[PDB]
C-alpha cells in the first residue's frame, strides 16, 4: 500500500534526523523526547491516572488531536494510552511539558487502515502534564 510505505519513509527518516539533535533523549525502546519546561512535581506510575494538555501532530506538521482552546485538559490512566504515551508518562515529572516522538511501532502501527491516522505513522506530541492522581 502507497500510503503505508510513504509513512514508513517519512517517520524513519525524521527518527534518524531527530536523535542526532541536542535535547533529544533516545530510549531503548526507540521512543524520543525532549524536555520543553521541567516541573518538579511527582512521576506517575503505571496504575495512575493523569490529567494532561497535549498536541499531537503528524511530521508534516498536521495536528489530528489537541486539548488547545477547548477550555479543559484530559484525563487518562497511565496504562491504557498507547505505549509511547504510557512509557512517556512514568518519566515525567508533574507540571512538565514534553515534546515526545512516538514511532509508529509504539502508536498505531503499520495496519491503522486509516482515519485521523493511517499506517506506520510516527506521531509528534507536545504533552503539558498537569497532576497525578494515585
Ligand atoms: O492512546 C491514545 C492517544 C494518546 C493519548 C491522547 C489521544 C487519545 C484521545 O482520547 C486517544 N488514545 C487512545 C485511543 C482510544 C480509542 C481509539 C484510539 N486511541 N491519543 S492520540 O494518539 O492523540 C489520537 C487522537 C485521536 Cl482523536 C484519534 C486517534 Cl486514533 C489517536
Ligand atoms: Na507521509
Ligand atoms: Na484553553
Ligand atoms: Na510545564
Amino acid at each position: 500500500n502507497k500510503k503505508a510505505d510513504e509513512n514508513k519513509v517519512k517517520g524513519e527518516a525524521f527518527l534518524t534526523e531527530n536523535k542526532n539533535k541536542p535535547g533529544v533523549v533516545v530510549l531503548p525502546s526507540g521512543l524520543q523526547y525532549k524536555v520543553i519546561n521541567s516541573g518538579n512535581g511527582v512521576k506517575p506510575g503505571k496504575s495512575d491516572t493523569v490529567t494532561v494538555e497535549y498536541t499531537g501532530r503528524l511530521i508534516d506538521g498536521t495536528v489530528f488531536d489537541s486539548t488547545e482552546k477547548t477550555g479543559k485538559p484530559a484525563t487518562f490512566q497511565v496504562s491504557q494510552v498507547i505505549p509511547g504515551w504510557t512509557e512517556a508518562l512514568q518519566l515525567m515529572p508533574a507540571g512538565s511539558t514534553w515534546e515526545i516522538y512516538v514511532p509508529s511501532g509504539l502508536a498505531y502501527g503499520p495496519r491503522s487502515v486509516g482515519g485521523p491516522i493511517g499506517p506506520n505513522e510516527t506521531l509528534i506530541f507536545k504533552i503539558h502534564l498537569i497532576s497525578v492522581k494515585k
